[PDB]
């Protein structure tokens, strides 16, 4: 159902946000081995989330909920376009470029915050 897919996607979002916050703290504390593990985990969370977003969008389009569809479109467009920032973050990790890594963490967080606002609006429109 729409509600089942939404709740499962929300829980993956919560996991990803938590991992991201933990990764920012590890980076600040100079624990790069932990940062590497969190970056690897974020990758599988991306795949898990993308599947749930697809499933939810299919169900929303079939039921014809216009407000929820347009919000979900913005969430998914941001999720997909934001992959470019994630790839740059990974590149900075591989290059040992901590200044760039820091910059992308802070820019990504701004996007995550926007996505969390959209997600709350989706919950109120389903």
């Amino acid at each position: 159902s729409i509600k089942s897919e939404f709740a499962e996607g929300a829980a993956v979002f919560v996991e990803g946000v938590a991992v991201f916050l933990t990764m920012m703290a590890a980076f600040q504390n100079g624990d790069k081995e932990a940062v590497a593990q969190y970056l690897a985990r974020g990758a599988s969370l991306y795949t898990r989330h993308e599947e749930l977003l697809n499933r939810l969008l299919q169900k929303l389009r079939r039921e014809g909920n216009k407000e929820a569809v347009t919000l979900m479109n913005e969430f998914t467009a941001t999720f997909q376009t934001g992959k470019s920032l994630a790839n740059a973050l990974i590149a900075a990790f591989k290059n040992g470029d901590d200044d760039s890594f820091e910059s992308y963490l802070q820019a990504i967080w701004k996007v995550i915050a926007k996505m969390a606002t959209i997600l709350d609006q989706i919950a109120k429109a389903i």
